[PDB]
């Protein structure tokens, strides 16, 4: 509510803006034509010829969100080029400066993130039909046959499915705060079901995303410069920071959906000095700031886990366990997705060298989720 959470679409930006003020057309034209401009070897040339446009004409939140998307898309294309190794280590001043300033205003790092290319990058084809794949579209793509429509929309359609679980979270805390045993139990059962529906939405990834396309084309435009050998020291945001800075690649791992129900269930992923807790805390740096606050204010609330154990209630424990189980399913299925779209295409013809780091990260987080089951 005050954490920029929509009841219909959750962490997704409701009805995002598609057009920037005519003042920014030179940006909009480049971003809308990245498939051709990258194809024809012209993208870097047009970026380097841009003037510097003041960000003072981005008048409202949704317009700044759209412009972060345009500039984020232009940056990725510029840095990565055609994605065959010939990279760019200096983002020109005429983009670097307005982008860094706009990102500082929005409290996001100056790199493309999930909130840009999934949460803000969509529209209904017909605004009176409902939110289904057939009635939506993304607003930007990088290459012909990069399956960005399928990967962004389905990631987004999962976000929407999670929203029906998220709009219950107040009812859970109100239930506790008033000792409403049955209200609490139905809320948790409802959350578990919504999360089970989310898992079903996740299945549509196979209909709309080709593994070779993802691993070989879309994964390139989504890669950052933070522990990247190709940009060992980060990117120079010319005219804004004297020294190159390092920013993580925009993944789905930036989604607030898994952490939101980790925090709500008292599952302590982001607890410790371990490497998995770190990456999860890091990824919060890459989320919209209203959602960064939502997660922290959830950790500050009285624990669901502690209350269900305090009551000697098989009922609440089953329902709380139903949610914990749903989370384990999502991560299990999510591990099966990672194997299809990254693990297998890697071992042909690129983190987790041989599999080691990627898989063991996601396995670790799933295991922490497993051990949280109350059972008894
Ligand atoms: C469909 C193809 C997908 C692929 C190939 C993929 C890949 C990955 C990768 C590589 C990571 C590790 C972080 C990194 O290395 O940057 C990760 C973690 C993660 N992913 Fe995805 N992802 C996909 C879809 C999704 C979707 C649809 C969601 C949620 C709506 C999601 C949510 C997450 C989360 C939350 C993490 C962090 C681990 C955790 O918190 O449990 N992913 N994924
Ligand atoms: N006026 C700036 C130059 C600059 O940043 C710039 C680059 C391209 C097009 C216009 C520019 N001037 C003001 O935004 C200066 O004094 O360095």
């Amino acid at each position: 509510a005050a954490y920029h959470i929509d009841e219909e679409v959750g962490f997704a930006l409701p009805n995002p803006q598609e057009n920037l003020p005519d003042f920014y057309n030179d940006w909009m034209f480049i971003a809308k034509h990245l498939p051709d401009l990258i194809e024809s070897g012209q993208l870097r040339e047009r970026v380097e010829k841009l003037n510097m446009l003041s960000i003072d004409h981005l008048t409202d939140h949704k317009s700044q969100r759209l412009a972060r998307l345009v500039l984020g898309c232009i940056t990725m294309a510029y840095v990565w080029g055609k994605g065959h190794g010939d990279v760019r280590k200096v983002l020109p001043r005429n983009i670097a400066v307005p982008y860094c300033q706009l990102s500082a205003a929005l409290e996001l790092p100056p790199i493309l993130v999930y909130a840009d290319c999934v949460l803000a990058n969509w529209k209904k084809k017909d605004p009176n039909k409902p939110l289904t794949y057939e009635n939506m579209d993304v607003l930007f793509s990088f290459r012909d046959g990069d399956c960005s429509k399928g990967f962004f929309l389905v990631s987004l359609l999962v976000e929407i499915a999670a929203a029906s679980a998220i709009k219950v979270i107040p009812t859970v805390f109100k239930a506790m705060q008033m000792q409403e045993r049955d209200t609490l139990l139905k809320a948790l059962l409802e959350i578990a079901s919504c999360l089970e529906k989310a898992l079903q939405v996740f299945h549509q990834i196979h209909d709309h995303v080709n593994p070779k396309a993802f691993f070989s084309v879309l994964r390139i435009y989504l890669s950052g410069w933070k522990g990247n050998p190709q940009l060992s020291d980060g990117l120079v945001y010319e005219g804004f920071w004297e020294d190159p800075k390092e920013f993580a690649g925009g993944s789905a791992g930036q989604s607030s959906v898994f952490q939101c129900f980790d925090v709500l269930l008292g599952i302590q992923q982001t607890a410790g000095g371990g490497h998995a807790a770190q990456f999860l805390q890091d990824m919060r740096r890459y989320m919209p700031p209203a959602h960064r606050n939502f997660l922290c204010s959830l950790e500050s609330n009285p624990s669901v886990r502690e209350f269900v154990l305090s009551k000697g209630d098989a009922g609440l424990r089953e329902a709380y366990d139903a949610c914990v189980k749903a989370l384990v399913s999502l991560r299990s299925y999510h591990l099966q997705i990672v194997t299809k779209y990254i693990l297998i295409p890697a071992s042909q013809q690129a983190k987790g060298t041989g599999g080691t780091d990627l898989m063991n990260f996601l396995k670790t987080v799933r295991s922490t989720t497993e051990k949280s089951l109350l059972k008894e």
